[PDB]
C-alpha cells in the first residue's frame, strides 16, 4: 500500500509504495483544499510537490530528504516572485513571511515551539520595522533595526528595554530619568537576570527565562538576600508594578 507520512507543519504526504523505471516516487498532499504532486527520488516523503491556488499563484511543498523540516512557499502566477514562505523547522517552531512586489520581505512571524512569538511588521528594505513579542498573557512592543530589536515598557519615570540583538543574544535595560529615586539596574548575561537597585540595595530580580517567561522575586529589606519564592508574571500589569 502506499504510505501516508507525518510532516512538520501539521502536514501530511502520501508517498507511492514502489518507483517507477527511473527509480522515482510519486508524491501527493493536499493542504488546505489543495491538491499538490511531485515526483522523489527517495521513498520516504522527502522532496518537492507542487500545485496552484485557485488564483492561479504557483504553490510549492519542500520536504527535506530527512523529513526533518518543510517550506511552504506561494509565488506568483508564473512563479517568478516569493508571495509567502512558512518554513517549519525540527523543533516544529516556524518562520512565515511576506514578500513585496519585489521579492524584499514585508513580514515575518517567528512562532516558537512553546507558542510565543515574534512579530515583525511593516519590513522596510533595511530590515527595519515594528516588533512585538507575543507571550502566554501579556505582549511586549518595540521595533526592529538590522542591529536588534528593542522592546519598552514604560512605567512612571522608568523605562524597561528588552533587546534582542541581531544575533539572537538577549539583554535588558532599565531607566529611571528622575535621579531622586536612587533606583538603577544591572543586566547578568550568565543568568538573563535584571537586578534592581533602590539607593545602592537590591529590590528585585527580573529573571527573563528560557521558557519565554518572566518572574520577579523581592529581596529582604538589607538589600542582599532574596526573599519568598520567585513569582511568573502573567500579564502587562504585573511587569508595571515591578518597575514602581
Amino acid at each position: 500500500n502506499s504510505v501516508s507520512v507525518d510532516l512538520p507543519g501539521s502536514m501530511k504526504v502520501l508517498v507511492s509504495k514502489s518507483s517507477n523505471a527511473d527509480g522515482k516516487y510519486d508524491l501527493i498532499a493536499t493542504v488546505d483544499a489543495l491538491e499538490l504532486s511531485g515526483t522523489s527520488d527517495k521513498n520516504n516523503g522527502s522532496g518537492v510537490l507542487e500545485g496552484v491556488k485557485a488564483d492561479a499563484s504557483k504553490v510549492k511543498l519542500t520536504i527535506s530528504d530527512d523529513l526533518g523540516q518543510t517550506t511552504l512557499e506561494v509565488f506568483k502566477s508564473d512563479g517568478s516572485t516569493l508571495v509567502s514562505k512558512k518554513v517549519t523547522s525540527k523543533d516544529k517552531s516556524s518562520t512565515e513571511e511576506k514578500f513585496n512586489e519585489k521579492g524584499e520581505v514585508s513580514e515575518k512571524i517567528i512562532t516558537r515551539a512553546d507558542g510565543t512569538r515574534l512579530e515583525y511588521t511593516g519590513i522596510k528594505s533595511d530590515g527595519s520595522g515594528k516588533a512585538k513579542e507575543v507571550l502566554k498573557g501579556y505582549v511586549l512592543e518595540g521595533t526592529l533595526t538590522a542591529e536588534k530589536t528593542t522592546l519598552v515598557v514604560k512605567e512612571g519615570t522608568v523605562t524597561l528595554s528588552k533587546n534582542i540583538s541581531k544575533s539572537g543574544a538577549v539583554s535588558v535595560e532599565l531607566n529611571d530619568t528622575d535621579s531622586s529615586t536612587k533606583k538603577t539596574a544591572a543586566w547578568n548575561s550568565g543568568t538573563s537576570t535584571l537586578t534592581i537597585t533602590v539607593n545602592s540595595k537590591k529590590t528585585k530580580d527580573l529573571v527573563f527565562t528560557s521558557s519565554n517567561t518572566i518572574t520577579v522575586q523581592q529581596y529582604d529589606s538589607n538589600g542582599t538576600s532574596l526573599e519568598g519564592s520567585a513569582v511568573e508574571i502573567t500579564k502587562l500589569d504585573e511587569i508595571k508594578n515591578a518597575l514602581k
